[PDB]
């Protein structure tokens, strides 16, 4: 084989080497570490275990750090008891965090809650379970009219559609967790709750300050603010993670399908990676087979052009992880098998688009790419070649990062001294990789007499 | 507005005229009568009520009769108590219907159960909850090895993948219910459990024998046998209903998305109507808002090119029917709004494809079609015109049936004596229909000097 | 099958009925009357003879009147003796018509010669044999430096390349000849030396004032001014005649091929006919086989998309008229046989007439039957160069004749067309009787329904 | 810049160095040596003079040897007096060379005249002036009925349309002339009267046996047999010369234009050069301006896609050689300026050389730099008619010369090309020094990497 890559959230059931080795067999490409939970020793051990498995097997995989991110939550209730709210009632949120709540008022974690919000704005609680309209704001209290019946619990998430939340890009725990990821040398950071271009910058500058200058930032679009500013968040980021379910809360349902499709197209055009996350196969936390509806949502996400699909909970705290990875990989293959190229001016555009067109008109099973930082490999994938992309590189972090891009097989190599040298070596390695055989045609894309970041040469060879 | 048509199953909550009038407002086009439940008086009353509403409002709608169909079910257990089955255990089905069952054997309704089935075939129970493998067949007993744990209940459905079930096309209740539908003058029959071309024929011959010669048969593909024989079932039928969830049981999940897409394409090519049924918005039986996943499955079904989407239970026995119809209609509009034509030789093909291409190159908001039996209107819809189709006809049943086809506004008229006459009248009626305005261009498709069943003329006019 | 139409200039060698009948058999479609020569009795006689033959044989043909046109010529020399002019010499033209010329000066027929012409303009004499450059203008004298050696004769033609010549649209002979064409009920007038839109209008008003409002004007492009004003001359005219040989004198040679190609495309786009005239097969005046170069020039003109090719002298005063028409028809068929349609690879007529041809080819229909009052529908189908032949039904006799000149059109006169369905039932019947299609063949039937003429809005497909 | 190449036949009027230098300035690219006339000292002298001029001025040009070729001619008459032949009369040809002729019979030079020819075949004499039909064959006599009136002269050419003539591929004079071309190191041989693939091979073996294995054979198609066998003659040859005027005699006129077009397309497809020869601007032998018809014939030949146009007599023995070359170059530029690429709207070279031109145009690159040993890469880029000019680097001197004849190619001799990157760094440097592009311009650089010559597999884009 397939081409679409599988991100698996790793947790206790799958933290072992014995399991990771099996996960990789089943189709896993990337380990996600969800830092909403777990301490550094737990996560660090997961990293070392995967590294060990990679060493012993010679298989390659990437490591993605997903941040907890900033948040707004309600707080405690009397006796920890759920209270029932009636549509039409008055209801109040207070900035005073010491307040224990009940059916008339509750506390919130964000001191600026009473600040960012205006009368007429809508408040959503517990992923939209309950909705409210702000009617007045008095000092440190925010007064609302409830709009539907529902039970309010403790420590519940809060959403403010079409409102710019003035939290910082990074919670302090995020600042420490990112430092841990630089120390551990992760390959990607998934930054949660990205709302503006500014947020990406604050994070990239943070990573630059700890030797993570070469870590790719994947901006998690979780809400409407991020959707409104997508173009500039995309420009600043190395990739995008679309959190369909979390975005499902803030915008109209009828619009979610097309937001995912809009972001995919623009991410693909930018030669940047995109991940379909959340609400994938959640039935497989309890069940050993997915729903039809689930299998179709994944396949449609792949047909929309996703680089990678992601499992969370199905693989972290689920009962049937290896089955979920396997049915995922089987859906990936089944769906990839039938997709077509998009042979749609910068120089790189012209060359890579032509290189795919040439590969297809000659029935070449392989496009060999020489890349230092990865842009060349990602520039070919944009056109969805039938051919597999074999990306030669001297950079280990780049060999890792290309695991996440669609239909790319990375291979680390010592050096590439010339263009003719690249051709000699690329043919050699095409053969020993089993992806092509003597007599097959191959297209070989590279940059000649230019700095990294530019792809200007295409060459055709017979093995 | 929208173009995709909504089929609503009608039941007690929505059986009233007061409700039907509101349903139609919300976007309902077709009433489905699911004859798995209800007696003739209940259904007949629903028909008369809709007829009354149609008369009073001047709105047009169609009536679809959905059959119970033949079936295989298990039967009774001791004390009516669910029993627990253990993977690996031996388990037996018996043809003797008098037998009360338990964790070792149970009865089945089909005398030919022990006949159609061979050793090695697989048996599925309760929509695949439990799976079994036949190990032996002794007279009127069929012995199996269970394959997974699960609780067996009373009166549960049974599936036999890749096995030709030799039930008749029609149960006796179906024979009577179809006679009732001829008497009531329904517009469509949805024939459940269609497996072969033969089955469609038996039903059409049945309907011809009771004055239903002009009723369109929609073949419900519910399983694998029907999928294998689809091409010939399509050829014999006037339309197709894809029951994604029921088909989800008999074939691999990874394949269901592409079976729906395969059937849609071939149904569209044939100028025959297709309905997306089952697992639409079932969360709205209990909840007043759908899931994101649900809204995306519908929209993807529409983008796959469905003529119509269908609600069952959401509208029949649901708590929030009018909300379901409304969010459905809003998804239909949102998704229809962004679809493109498919301007891809018979004569009709050449003319209608050209008539859409001409309509688009002149920005015509309306294609006026003259049709007796409907084939002309359905032949234009095949290309998914941006323009609305205004279908003039002298046949009441055809005015009704065109409600189900995508983007078609039918209008009954007294007569069409000539082609020039059709143009005069079509312009007149285009204006008074509010779908076009003075100065707009319109394309007018018809058959001149040919019998019904052929569309050979295209004409362009300014209002 | 053939499709391209052949215009034949008729003269003494070929004016008899016995000959006209033979020309038509050989492929002649249109008779040209060259009014540079001959009097009304001769031409009227040619007209009557073709009319007689048409009635007797039942063949249909068109009649085009080509004007002599205005002119600038030199005049007499001493003793009528050719004089030898030496490159570099001074040489003078005079307006005074009484002046007899010599190796130093000669007179010219155009009093406005000293006005229209500026210092430095180029003057050509005897189809460019000799060229001169104006150095000064003194009253009725135009003074020049000769540019090449050559012998000047009596009464030689004059060209002023890239010069706005102020001759009238119509010579006084042209006015009385056009009146004659109204009397005779000709189908086309080829108007010489068209330079401005004003000229076309002057002619359109002339024909309207004498009952020729239904006569199609074909404007002859002969020089740079008309070439510069081509777009507006085309708009006012019903068609164009390209006088390639006369353009070879007035503009740079390297530009003539592309001037012809520019104009053909623009006439096709406008649904108006174009004629390839001059220097077709002139070698066939003396000889019974053309040169390679001649046949290739014609074939490329046909591939450039001309409606019709024209024979002059080859058919009028030549020794081998029937042979030229025959090889002309053979080049037409051979070349038409291999041309393809041009499906514009927006108004109603465009979308409809164009969609009708695409429909015809995707169904391999050999015939497109068109209902046309004034002819615009048939010519709008022709724009796309259909493989199918066009069968144009009409109740107008003048239009039935005029469509003879358009490429690939078979006109058929009919009593009436009362409704659209009626047209479909008359067209099927008549498609069969024309032998151009047979039972089982598909046909596309284009018409204007519930609209005035000038709009073609309906396409319909039928099986015979 | 212009793009189309001009072949000039050099003769007495133009053989001096002072003239050759002037020809080249005016647009001459290739010198043709017509071995129908002149001896080795004259031609060798012309060769030396161009070589001298090339060295002194630094311009590059190619040298093409055109053979006299085999022939069939009539012979002498009584008193050397023209005789008048009457249509319908009996008339006889004899193989006996001692026979003096009269109005009843004449002798011919070809002993196999009575063999190759069958009863009913057509015989033409003096470029088709007179035609005859064979009625019987008796020993050394060939008996005919004359078909048209005409005067027969002495020593007149003979054509046998649609006849398999059994002359040898090479006359004995042609063999000694080809040996001369090996001695002189010419770049092309234009081999006359090519009819079969055997003839091309006979010639290829002849040149290989005298050290001319690297000389490109241009096969002259002059008759129906070679036309029928064109596909196989093309395969064996390096290029084609179309002798249109000689074909006008041997096949039907209506077919000549399409024979030329059929062959041009097939040569372009094969990456081999084609030359438009004969009847180009023959009027410029006597006159300093061509006719319209001539300039339009050339322009259509260029639009048909010819690599080169050829002047014969116009440049050799004419009165206005420099004027013909100049107007020829002006037609070439005017016409090339408006042609578009043909992007095949599968093997490696095709996909690569074609994708390279598409890449060049989508980036508006004015120059495609090609690395070529034997020339195939440059000609494979040329196949698609790029707007860009082709800058062909090579280490082979013969190939640098031969690419002069291909359309839109600037050859540049270079010391070495050691690697692909090296080529990119030599090509950028040299693109600038050629003035054909400037800093900031894009260039596409096509080459064969890690492969033998004959395969072009790499396309690379660079900024200067």
């Amino acid at each position: 084989m397939k081409k679409t890559k599988i991100v698996c959230t790793i947790g206790p059931k799958t933290e072992s080497e014995e399991m990771l080795a099996k996960m990789l067999d089943a189709g896993m490409n990337v380990m996600r570490l969800n830092f909403s939970h777990g301490d550094y020793a737990e996560h660090g051990q997961r990293i070392q275990n995967l590294r060990n498995v990679m060493s012993k097997t010679g298989k390659t995989a990437a490591i993605l750090l997903d941040t907890k991110g900033p948040e707004i939550r309600t707080m405690k209730l009397e006796g920890g008891n759920d209270v029932s709210l009636k549509a039409g009632q008055t209801f109040t949120f207070t900035t005073d965090k010491s307040v224990i709540g009940n059916s008339e008022m509750v506390a919130v974690t964000y001191e600026g809650f009473t600040t960012d919000l205006s009368v007429g704005n809508t408040v959503l609680v517990d992923d939209g379970l309950i909705g409210m309209e702000v009617t007045a704001i008095e000092g440190n209290k925010v007064i609302c009219k409830v709009l539907n019946n529902g039970d309010l619990g403790e420590n519940k998430g809060v959403n403010l559609p079409g409102v710019s939340i003035a939290l910082p890009a990074l919670a302090e725990k995020d600042k420490q967790d990112l430092i841990f990821g630089c120390e551990q040398g992760v390959d990607f950071v998934a930054a949660s709750f990205i709302r503006k271009r500014s947020d990406v910058i604050e994070i990239r500058e943070h990573l630059k300050a700890h030797g993570g200058e070469n870590i790719h930032i994947i901006s998690k679009i979780e809400n409407q603010e991020g959707l409104n500013n997508f173009d500039e968040i995309l420009e600043a980021s190395d990739g995008i993670m679309v959190a369909r379910g979390d975005l499902g809360v803030e915008i109209p349902v009828e619009e979610v399908i097309f937001a995912q499709k809009m972001m995919f197209e623009k991410c693909i055009r930018a030669r940047k990676v995109v991940i379909t996350a959340t609400q994938m196969l959640d039935s497989m936390i309890k069940n050993p087979r997915p729903t039809r509806a689930e299998a179709g949502d994944v396949a449609n996400a792949i047909l929309d052009g996703t680089d990678a699909v992601m499992l969370s909970g199905e693989s972290a705290k689920g009962k049937y992880p290896l089955e979920a990875v396997s049915i995922m990989a089987t859906i990936c293959e089944r769906t990839d098998r039938v997709m077509n190229s998009r042979l749609e001016l910068r120089i790189t555009e012209a060359v890579c688009r032509g290189a795919v067109e040439t590969a297809e008109k000659l029935d070449a099973p392989l496009i060999v790419v020489a890349t230092q930082g990865g842009k060349s490999a990602r520039a070919v994938r944009k056109y969805f070649p039938d051919a597999t992309i074999l990306a030669l590189t001297t950079n280990e972090k780049t060999a890792h990062q290309l695991v996440l891009s669609k239909g790319v097989v990375p291979q680390l190599v010592k050096e590439i001294t010339s263009t003719d040298d690249f051709y000699r070596l690329g043919k050699e390695l095409a053969l020993q990789s089993g992806l092509a055989h003597k007599g097959d045609v191959v297209v070989m894309v590279s940059g000649a007499l230019v700095p990294s970041g530019t792809t200007n040469t295409a060459s055709v060879h017979v093995l």
